[PDB]
């Protein structure tokens, strides 16, 4: 905490991403505000996901030595190692959200996770020689994108939105019209304040090609409507590396939390400065791979970053957090 201002987590082990993503969150900090906020004075020290963030998510904003995750690990059941390799970081992420998001229904900070981190999509099935047309809204909390012969994220959102042709062999079931040929696509509607790409590193055989990204994402081109008061402009947060062996290996997170260029390494319990070439330009890989990055939209920059303050912890809360803190000392 004293060169860099900020504090690292406990060594992983069997963790494996766990503090990549957790660090990611708390310096989302209009969701650190938020999740300070739930009522959770009622709940069980052990079991509640949402009071064992609360307990990170503190540890994090006050500790100078390393911050604990195993009552974290324990109130959602991923203790083994082979529970975290079966899963990937958006699925890990969902799992922690909806706890939050679920706790925070009838509250004062209700609906933060979709404000912060719900888009909309349209796919849609057009038949081309006949009038019919399948179109299904949904919602999207992150995006998965393709990298083997994409040389940038501009170009795996260019594959991610390109129409497939639904011919030959391949044509499409529509119904009383029989089989068709058609186009099947999807396409943006919105893009939320704080944007999870994960990048596809496995087709189960790997990808460890260069992925190059930008600091600064415009993705105005990608959506079906553009506001010109708000163009869809994103400034890079957060880049997720993994290095070494499968099954296995070292995680480790970049980050600029004030959202400003200034650049740290969090390397679990070790937390420290670095250059944006370092965090940037030496994770695209060849021949260390990056596969999540976060993305913050410069319109929302200022609310989704806001300065917490030790203020905005509830005063029950600080209370009993430093009960356990006087009890297992
Ligand atoms: C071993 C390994 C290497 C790399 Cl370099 C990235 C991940 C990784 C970690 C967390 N999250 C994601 C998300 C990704 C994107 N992705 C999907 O969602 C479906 C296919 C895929 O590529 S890669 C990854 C990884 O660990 C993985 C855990 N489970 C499977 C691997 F063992």
């Amino acid at each position: 905490k004293k060169h860099t201002g900020y504090v690292g987590l406990k060594n992983q082990g069997a963790t494996c991403y766990m503090n990549s993503l957790l660090q990611t969150l708390f310096f989302t900090n209009q969701l650190r505000k938020a999740v300070y906020m739930m009522p959770t004075e009622g709940d069980d020290s052990s079991k509640s996901v949402p009071l064992a963030l609360q307990r990170v998510f503190y540890e994090l904003q006050h500790s100078d030595k390393p911050v604990g995750t195993k009552k974290l690990t324990k109130s959602f059941g991923w203790e083994t190692l082979d529970s975290f390799m079966q899963h990937d970081v958006q699925e890990l992420c969902r799992v922690l959200l909806d706890n939050v998001e679920n706790k925070m229904k009838g509250t004062c900070v209700e609906g933060t996770i979709p404000k912060l981190f719900r888009g909309k999509m349209v796919s849609y099935i057009q038949c081309k020689e006949v009038d019919y047309r399948s179109d299904r809204r949904e919602d999207y909390y992150d995006i998965q994108l393709s990298i083997k012969g994409k040389k940038n994220i501009f170009e795996s959102f260019v594959d991610y939105v390109a129409v497939e042709q639904l011919d030959g062999d391949n044509k499409y079931d529509a119904g009383e019209h029989g089989l068709q040929e058609a186009e099947k696509g999807v396409k943006f509607l919105t893009l939320p304040p704080v944007l999870h790409l994960q990048l596809m590193r496995f087709m189960n055989i790997k990808i460890n090609d260069r992925f190059e990204f930008p600091e600064q994402l415009p993705l105005d081109e990608f959506l079906q409507k553009t506001d010109p008061k708000d163009p869809a402009n994103y400034i890079l947060h957060a880049v997720l590396v993994h290095s070494g062996d499968n099954h296995g290996g070292h995680y480790v997170v970049y980050l600029n939390p004030k959202g400003d260029g200034k650049w740290c390494k969090f390397d679990d319990d070790v937390v420290s400065r670095c250059t944006k070439e370092e965090a940037i330009e030496h994770n695209y890989g060849g021949h260390t791979n990056a596969y999540m990055l976060v993305y913050i939209r410069e319109s929302k920059l200022s609310e989704v970053l806001q300065a917490v303050t030790d203020h905005d912890i509830p005063q029950q809360l600080v209370e009993r957090l430093q009960e356990e803190k006087r009890i297992e000392a």
